[PDB]
């Protein structure tokens, strides 16, 4: 049950006036396209405390990734859910590596130790097997955000990002046509796409939705990679193709756009990104 809003005082919204022209803003199955300048926080905010919604925030820090948690955590705590409950889950081989991050009121860090497997690509793929400790994160959040750690907030990621299941646009591709996307193309594999389907290409590294919807997305894309390690095949961009191949047959309820996630050293800052709110930190591959 939803109580209701109190008075707000804000700018009424003109439907003869768009809060955007340059981009899309609403997909063609009707799930928005969160840019800044589509939404206002205050109402957004209102809506969530009123409900007293708790954010998991899942992330992985295997082997010499541990180096990364510090900002990542750092800057979660200045720009990610603040004011909102937030648990932080951090996934490692090495609970010791993880630093003594100070938290905000509300906010509270778990560490889940798992295996390390030697390959960097089992590594990333099995993300959505661990994520799919089910029985905790429902009894502990609402949503699930499922995010890489080699990365820094820099600005507002909030509850405008949340919904029954989102992705986020990938910052190389947003202005592709879709026969360009890097889909798995070879029909032997489950996360096979064909050259004239696709909606958009949605990047690996940021994730979510309710909690409900996240492990519905992580155990299909799991079982879809076992098939394929069961036909000796492995796809071109790994967990990341089997999410797009997912979110292609499981529509998205929201997208978030390229502000979301980012490389300014790669990509600059164009003008049509008002925010950049999720960048990459350098690193040598290798
Ligand atoms: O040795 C590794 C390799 C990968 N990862 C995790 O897997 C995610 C995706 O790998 P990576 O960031 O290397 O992929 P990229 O963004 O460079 O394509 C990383 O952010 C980490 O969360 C890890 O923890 N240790
Ligand atoms: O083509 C898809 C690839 O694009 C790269 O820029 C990114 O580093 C990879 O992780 C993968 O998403
Ligand atoms: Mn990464």
């Amino acid at each position: 049950f939803m109580v209701s809003l109190p008075r707000m005082v804000y700018p009424q919204p003109k439907v003869l006036t768009p809060c955007r022209k340059d981009v899309l803003v609403v997909t063609p199955w009707l799930a928005p396209i969160v840019w800044e300048g589509t939404f206002n926080i205050d109402i957004l905010n209102e809506q969530f405390r009123l409900q007293n919604t708790t954010i998991g925030l899942t992330v992985f820090a295997i082997k010499k990734y541990v180096a990364f948690l510090k900002l990542f955590l750092e800057t979660a705590e200045k720009h990610f859910m603040v004011g909102h409950r937030v648990h932080y889950y951090v996934f490692t081989d090495q609970p010791a590596a993880v630093p003594r991050v100070t938290l905000g009121t509300g906010r509270q860090l778990s560490v889940l130790e798992v295996r390390a497997y030697k390959r960097w690509q089992d590594v990333s793929m099995r993300r959505m097997e661990m994520i799919s400790c089910e029985r905790r994160f429902l009894s502990e959040v609402d949503y699930l955000v499922c995010v890489d750690v080699d990365m820094e907030f820099r600005d507002h990621v909030g509850v405008e990002i949340l919904t029954p299941l989102f992705g986020t646009l990938h910052p190389g591709f947003y202005g592709s046509s879709r026969e360009a996307f890097t889909y798995e193309r070879r029909p032997q594999s489950q996360a096979y796409i064909p050259k004239d389907e696709g909606d958009f290409y949605y990047m690996g590294a940021f994730f979510g939705g309710s909690v409900q919807e996240v492990q519905r997305l992580t155990r299909a894309c799991h079982q879809a990679m076992m098939v394929d390690q069961a036909n000796g095949i492995e796809a071109v961009w790994h967990d990341e193709s089997h999410l797009n191949k997912y979110l292609l047959r499981h529509k998205p309820t929201k997208v978030l756009s390229p502000e979301y996630l980012w490389d300014q050293q790669l990509l600059g800052w164009p003008a049509v990104l008002r925010k950049l709110r999720f960048t990459a930190v350098p690193k040598n591959h290798q």
